[PDB]
């Protein structure tokens, strides 16, 4: 896979963000994770966590996987990086998202994220508390 540039337009929630990519505004849905909706338990904390990670970053990147690059809603499907740290993994490692939505062909970072989830679960963090 390859990191590509993007710039933040706006935080949305724990697993969606509005970024400018190839010069066009797009909503991105983070691959392989599910954060609680804002109205759910830990939804606010997941939103805040992503918000802070993307707003503080000097360099935002997106990395598409091998399969579908946009979902049925027109959302881009990517791994997002903030100053070289993957937001998808960071959310899981902190117990603020579950590994989820693992479709064949867009699952390159599956095992990295499951390893993170195991550790968040061991530590009883957030969702796992
Ligand atoms: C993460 C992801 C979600 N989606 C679709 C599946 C779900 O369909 P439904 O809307 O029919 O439930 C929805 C979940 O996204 P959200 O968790 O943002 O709601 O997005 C994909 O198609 N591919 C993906 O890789
Ligand atoms: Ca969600």
């Amino acid at each position: 896979l390859h990191k590509e540039p993007a710039t933040l337009i706006k935080a949305i929630d724990g697993d969606t963000v509005k970024l400018m990519y190839k010069g066009q505004p797009m909503t991105f849905r983070l691959l392989l994770v599910d954060t609680p909706e804002f109205n759910e338990k830990y939804g606010p904390e997941a939103s805040a966590f992503t918000k802070k990670m993307v707003e503080n970053a000097k360099k935002i990147e997106v990395e598409f996987d091998k399969g579908q690059r946009t979902d049925k809603y027109g959302r881009g499907l990517a791994y997002n990086y903030a100053d070289g740290k993957m937001t998808n993994e960071a959310l899981v490692r902190q117990g603020l998202a579950k590994v989820a939505y693992v479709y064949k062909g867009n699952n390159t970072h599956e095992q990295l994220l499951r390893k993170a989830e195991a550790q968040a679960k061991k530590e009883k963090l957030n969702i796992w508390s």
